[PDB]
């Protein structure tokens, strides 16, 4: 059997074990009349986001079975055109899960820390200035979780129980129960996780429900000594009410790893203020979640390729 | 019974059970004979950390029984006056650990991360460094924790089960199995803690075993993608030649909340590097590490001067 790399993996240990079993054809910088030319004696194929998969290059293949993402987005495949031809479209989600969770562990521990300013004032020579900030202990402050998904409940968890922290979750869509699971209490009213907070980590989805869901409004209900942790989506936040937030100082202090420009400009309103820290847009990306996404991605087409059903089928009617 | 508050106290809270149960005179800001003259019809003295406490002014007190200072540090009281007028010296330490744990588990996230060098990129524009940053995952990652007292078996236990570390602990006068209460492995040569480590935080207490105990020749062990993280002591570390460790890139980083010599310069050759980062010696500085200080050291008063020995006596003698 054949496999096509529509673009190079995240790592190279999914290449190989393809090519352990499979004859693995790359297309590095992918082009579309070059799937064509290469999708129609293949069996299995990675798409690499987020180039493109066509009806076309579809109907070319002839022996495929099985398409696979890079990641989680599907919204460049032609989902309804393999599930006519049979063939199955796999996905890999939440394979950085325990990378994000990291990430905003990090995020709220500089903040409650001062870790970034403190670093700026002793390199500055401004080791005096230890007289006029006190760093908050975590323990005992409450944490608000917007989004108690696969990143939400591991942020959760180990707030609430290594960090001794009480953990508010508000999530609509699951089962009222899950966050005891977890040792967070299952809130129905967004506005008590807002005036209840010290510190608010989104990690929601992004519906058409969560789009600029953290609003002026939101912010107004906020503990005036809370901060923000974002390392979900930047449409959830209405950027420039975040920057009125921390202008007007109706927030303490806010970290984020998505922008809802993004890239983020050069001129960026936000970039100004100590009370902000940035990463960007890497707190899903550790060489173990690349490898996990580039194994899951390799061992999904080769149970489509021998029978067995993979575990993330988009196409559960093959 | 009357009790002198040289300078006041980390938090009113200990000023009060003083004053609940004694005669309470404070001295902010506190000189020389101000002490002199109101040490005298005095049975218990807290003094605030670093004021110094004389020979003259211990002589001075004729009615005195308890001295307390403000935190661990005792060396501004003449100790050796006070055992011999039979007065008893009494230590706070081991009131701050939480706060010291999470500061340190901020900065093991900090450089795994690379959390402030991404900040300052992003603030400066720089925001395509994403293609040539990545950041660490601390899951599977092996913690080599140097002293397993308060503060090491906090970050042991927490690095341990949530962070999904494997901890180990270099501690000699440790009963073997302390760190088993804490899910590390306990180990006796200290040259397996330095070539097994991704991270080595230091949490001894500062001996003349310790000082300096991080050489150039430690260095030399630890991996070049090892991390060094210290909140203890800055003796513990040879400071010259940990710039040479992460100039010549035998080590991956550094974050340090203490420094020798204290205060740090403004010309300090360590700020030169993204791969170091500093916070100027707050580690344990949180408004509850406060209250816990201000209660223990007035608590050691009334037992002094109730009857009953106190915990942390410098004077065993008595
Ligand atoms: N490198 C990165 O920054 C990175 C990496 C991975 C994921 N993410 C983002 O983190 C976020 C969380 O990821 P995940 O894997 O946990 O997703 P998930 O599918 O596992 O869970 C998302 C949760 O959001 C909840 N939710 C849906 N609508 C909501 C609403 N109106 N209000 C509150 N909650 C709502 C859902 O019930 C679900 O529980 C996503 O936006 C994802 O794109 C970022
Ligand atoms: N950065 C701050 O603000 C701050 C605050 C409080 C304490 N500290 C420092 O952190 C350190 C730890 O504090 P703690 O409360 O856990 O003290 P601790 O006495 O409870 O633990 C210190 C450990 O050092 C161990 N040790 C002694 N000699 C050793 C050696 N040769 N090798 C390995 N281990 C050895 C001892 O067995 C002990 O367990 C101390 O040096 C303290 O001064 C810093």
């Amino acid at each position: 059997h054949k496999v096509l790399l529509i673009g190079k993996m995240y790592d190279e240990i999914g290449e190989k074990l393809l090519a352990e079993y499979t004859n693995v054809e790359i297309i590095k910088e992918p082009k579309q009349h070059q799937i064509h030319e290469a999708i129609q004696d293949v069996s299995g194929v990675f798409v690499r986001y987020p180039t493109k998969l066509d009806a076309q290059a579809i109907g070319l293949a002839k022996n495929l079975k099985v398409i696979s993402t890079s990641g989680f987005g599907t919204d460049a495949i032609d989902i309804a055109a393999a599930t006519k031809r049979g063939i199955v479209v796999v996905n890999n989600p939440g394979l950085s899960t325990t990378a994000v969770t990291e990430h905003t562990l990090s995020m709220i521990l500089a903040l409650a820390k001062k870790l970034t300013f403190l670093n700026q004032c002793v390199k500055a020579g401004n080791y005096l200035i230890r007289n006029q900030v006190q760093p908050i202990q975590l323990e005992g402050k409450t944490l608000g979780i917007v989004g108690l998904g696969r990143i939400g409940s591991a942020v959760a968890k180990i707030c609430s129980t290594a960090l001794q922290m009480r953990v508010l979750a508000y999530d609509p869509y699951v089962p009222s129960g899950k966050a005891d699971t977890v040792r967070a209490t299952l809130v129905q009213d967004l506005d008590y996780l807002l005036t209840e907070s010290d510190f608010v980590s989104l990690h929601p989805e992004l519906t058409d429900e969560t789009c600029e869901m953290f609003d002026l409004e939101a912010f107004k209900k906020m503990k005036p000594s809370a901060f923000l942790i974002n390392t979900s989506r930047g449409k959830v936040v209405r950027q420039p009410d975040l920057v009125t937030a921390i202008r007007e100082k109706l927030i303490a202090g806010a970290a984020i790893d998505v922008f809802e420009p993004e890239p983020p400009a050069i001129n960026n309103p936000l970039y100004e203020f100590d009370n902000v820290i940035f990463s960007p847009h890497l707190a899903g990306v550790t060489p173990e979640a690349g490898m996990a996404a580039a194994l899951s991605a390799a061992n999904q087409i080769l149970q489509v390729l021998q029978g067995e059903k993979p575990p993330y089928i988009i196409n559960p009617k093959v």
